[PDB]
């Protein structure tokens, strides 16, 4: 878990994320796309660094962050991801539009 107040708001952000309230629209986000299982086999060609939150949970874990903005860009990076790669008016577009409005919210109200 976080260390820092500020890491501990970014944790608390994403055990809500991670919370069976948001779990009909979090779930594409809870592991790494699997590109070959979903045949989305340009994946890997489009997306640089696949992001997601059981990803940003080990980081947490591990202490990798070093302070929230670094947690914050890695959300956002799977947020991109998903818009970059998704045509728009695909679900797990709207799916990501959601669950990044709860994170977008809850992290302004982080603590200076
Ligand atoms: C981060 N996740 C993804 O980018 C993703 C991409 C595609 C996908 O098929 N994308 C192609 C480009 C349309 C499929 N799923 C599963 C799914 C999610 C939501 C509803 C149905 C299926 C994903 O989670």
């Amino acid at each position: 878990g976080k260390l820092s107040e500020q890491l501990k708001h970014c944790n608390g952000i994403l055990k809500e994320l991670l919370s069976k309230k948001h779990a009909a629209y979090a779930w594409p986000f809870y592991k790494p796309v699997d590109a070959s299982a979903l045949g989305l086999h340009d994946y890997h060609d489009i997306i640089k660094h696949p992001m997601d939150l059981s990803t940003v949970k080990r980081k947490m874990e591990n202490r990798d962050y070093r302070d929230a903005q670094e947690f914050a860009a890695d959300v956002r990076l799977m947020f991109s991801n998903c818009y970059k790669y998704n045509p728009p008016d695909h679900d797990v577009v709207a799916m990501a539009r959601k669950l990044q409005d709860v994170f977008e919210f809850r992290y302004a109200k982080m603590p200076d």
